[PDB]
Formats: C-alpha cells, structure tokens, sequence
C-alpha cells in the first residue's frame, strides 16, 4: 500500500528513482547484508590476555 | 697474611653458603611463574 501510493504520485525518472532504492537498498540490506554484520563482535578476536 | 687466609677462605664459604643453602630455592622457580600478557603460543 506505502509503495503503489508513492509510486502513482511520481515522476517518470522519479520511477527510476523509486525502483533502485527499493531492490536495491532496502532488498540487499534486509535479506543479504543484515545476517553479514551478525556475528560483528562475537568473533572479534584479540590476541591478548587483558580482561 | 691475615687477610690472605682467614678473610679470603672465609668470604669464599659466605658465598658458597649463600649460593646454596638460600639462593638456590629463590630461583627455582624463575620460568614457571614466569608470567607474560598474551595469547601467542
């Protein structure tokens, strides 16, 4: 519903505006790039012995 | 002399009695707990 009432009231290159910021940024960072940054700090690694 | 013999002789048995009977135990354990900060085999 948000996206086809934003996508009538828009331009023609507004369209293609629309169409990579949706596949493309919203897409790789929910299903790809989300589970990436998962384990950021567990398997951070320091060779040390410093609590 | 006086100090050839009985100062020299007895000097040399201080520090063999040093070395031995309290010395030897103070390092004794020099690398065992010998402690370093790190996790590099």
């Amino acid at each position: 519903t948000i996206l086809g009432g934003v996508n009538k009231h828009s331009t023609s290159i507004g369209k293609i505006w629309l169409t990579v910021l949706f596949i493309f940024r919203i897409m790789i960072l929910v299903v790809a790039a989300k589970e990436v940054w998962g384990d950021e700090q567990a398997d951070f690694v320091c060779n040390t012995l410093q609590p």
